[PDB]
């Protein structure tokens, strides 16, 4: 090789679990470190270390991200009963993503990584679609509980200024059941709106925001009102100028509209809807492994790029048996590239920016050239008609191919 | 002569709004009344009458349904700010569907009405999919509010038996925002589970139930636990016997799995998810107008069949100008057939059951023969390449074709 790109500021690195943790290291050693001299503020968010630090490492990584402005995160495990037993956890630690997002705040933008040779499950989507998932509140910062006997469920709001408090009787349970309370803030919703309007303008695409305000008149109505107010005051002039538009839509009408569309728009989703619908989008364009996920804070300075899929336990078990696997690392690679690209933009480091964009292009070109992992090969020839080294490559070999293609792309620059 | 089929018990009829209200009457006059002598317990749920009765007519229709066991419902308008002004409403009346479902309870089963010549937007779904939407609680019976200043949001649960009350601080608002509380009951969830397991066995199909219990551990965990408990105690023996299975899945994993599947399964959805995902299914199979929606109550005797799509305001405006339209009446027709079929099953009226099933088959055969409304014609030739009487027919003419085909079919019997 030659000189490695010098990076003036550090990048926060959040290590993850199982198979994703394994390929994360492969990516670091084969594609990043050899070409980039970056200081990494390492935080092991692997389940074992979270348990050892009583989940404090998760909070620490979020604070570090605020300080340094950029973080790249590896997929992690959100503990359930079985995981508690498997890892002998002292507590069923809450979702680290939820914790990080709550601290940083913002919008998680998700878009498909388009490869011309990968078949879409929804033929009609000829253009990409971007989802802006509000990353704060609602079901992810809720208080839920089980009721085991008849009783009254009420809510009390007590003003800090000392003004008259208010109460609501949510329900008088005749017997057992469940209850929950959730919230969101005008401040968080506003930041969410601004980020989405700005993204739509950058893309020169229309923007749609979905809710079910016909049912949750106050809660969802707030989202609708704030979006419209912010639109009229700050973005309508530009939207009209660029011949795009902004429209609120009821969630059920919206999902049908999207499925029947040809894509080419930004879709602002509440936290829960963003979670559910982004997986429909990823799968619809071809694969869950072909999607980027970047948390953009309202400050327009801080971001957290992540691999938003599972930890591929199946493959991990094989890896533990000393066997190679064919795990798609593309999503993890884009977490690194989006992070390095932002680091470069903040520092005005053109070489780093060019490196990140080059690696992303090389990933797509590599797949389009026919080199890919088993999952993608299956999407083309059928999950039951693909043979190793014939239709797909194992993770390590796939990465070596990317590395080769990368050097070539950089050499011709 | 009067050869109408005699019906011994009444059927509750819930009239609706705008264009659906118009075609509802066409259906009654052209397809139902000429062939069936049924006593209809009429309730006008049109927005104007709901306003006139302070929405009491909605409750009255639900009580009638409990009494007579069968209701057929026309699509209605759920009032928003614009509707309040348009209809000069004294109040923004809540969703009548939510009101009826809360009173009756149960599961809303939704399935596509498959026509061989209508293209799917999701090619992979070679077999139908049925969604069992829990019809009670959650967001549809929630208490939501806007917070306009700093203050504490807390929840208090006070047991009736005098045992220790419980309190939770949901959030301390630093400024303005929104808050809400929602609930569900063990009883309602259990009825929902039973209906879905029974439906899967009737279909000889696997059953999947989705939640996000990794986040809402108590609330969603309750659904997961109750389903598993009921499965093991009442249905595992039959599922094993018929080689089918029951599995819980996280909602985001589930939607991706569904999109990539070939269909052929029952999907139990929480109220909200059922609402959103049923529109994706309807659109995915071809059209929002090609879907049945039947509320099956916990008592295993009461049902409410409805046309679950919009009121087609656009076409209604044209109708008001004395102009004919090409509005798809199939969903509304199936509301009547599913209702009459159940009436027949309860009364042991074979002729009525045969009539209902014959009419459903005739509708499908008619569309497959090439006779259809503009929306379906567009799905085949393209919304911008269809000509009246060439590729599609206006509503009245389409209904006349169905009537003609129906008589021919009933005659062969
Ligand atoms: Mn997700
Ligand atoms: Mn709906």
């Amino acid at each position: 090789a030659d000189q490695r790109i010098k990076v003036a500021k550090p990048v926060v690195e959040m290590d993850g679990d199982e198979m994703t943790r394994i390929i994360w290291q492969f990516i670091k050693e084969k594609l990043i470190l050899p070409h980039v001299d970056v200081q990494l503020k390492y935080f092991d968010l692997g389940l074992p270390n979270r348990d050892q630090t009583n989940d404090q490492v998760t909070i620490d990584s979020a604070l570090a991200t605020q300080k340094y402005s950029v973080a790249v995160k590896c997929a992690t495990i959100t503990p359930d009963e079985a995981r508690v037993e498997e890892f002998k956890l002292k507590k069923m630690w809450k979702s680290p993503n939820g914790t990080i997002r709550n601290i940083l705040g913002g919008t998680v933008f998700r878009e498909p990584i388009i490869c011309k040779n990968i078949p879409r499950l929804v033929p009609g989507w000829t253009k990409p679609i971007t989802i802006g998932r509000h990353a704060h509140g609602d079901q992810y910062k809720a208080t839920d509980f089980v009721v085991d006997r008849a009783g009254t469920f009420k809510i009390v709001f007590t003003p800090k200024d000392g003004s008259s408090a208010k109460q609501w009787e949510v329900y008088n349970f005749p017997a057992g059941g469940v209850g929950m309370g959730m919230y969101n803030t005008d401040e968080s919703i506003s930041g969410f709106a601004h980020s989405c309007f700005q993204y739509a303008i950058q893309k020169k695409w229309p923007l749609y925001m979905s809710t079910k305000n016909t049912i949750l008149k106050a809660y969802d109505g707030r989202f609708k009102d704030i979006f419209q107010e912010i639109f009229e005051k700050h973005y309508k002039t530009d939207f009209d100028k660029y011949k795009i538009w902004y429209e609120h839509r009821l969630i059920d009408d919206m999902v049908a509209q999207v499925l029947k569309s040809s894509g080419g728009f930004v879709w602002a989703c509440k936290n829960y809807d963003g979670d559910v619908q982004s997986d429909i989008l990823a799968q619809g364009f071809g694969s869950l492994g072909l999607m980027t996920s970047v948390l953009v804070c309202p400050d327009g300075k801080t971001i957290e790029a992540e691999a938003a899929h599972g930890t591929v336990t199946r493959h991990y078990r094989e890896h533990q048996k000393g066997r190679p696997t064919s795990t798609n690392p593309i999503a993890s690679i884009f977490a690194w590239t989006r992070g390095l690209e932002h680091r470069g933009k903040l520092d005005g480091n053109q070489d780093l920016i060019r490196f990140a964009q080059t690696l992303e292009k090389v990933c797509v070109e590599t797949v389009e050239s026919g080199a890919m992992t088993k999952d993608l090969a299956g999407c083309i020839h059928g999950l039951s008609n693909v043979k190793l080294n014939e239709h797909f490559l194992n993770t390590s070999d796939f990465l070596d191919t990317i590395k080769s293609n990368l050097d070539r792309a950089l050499g011709r620059q």
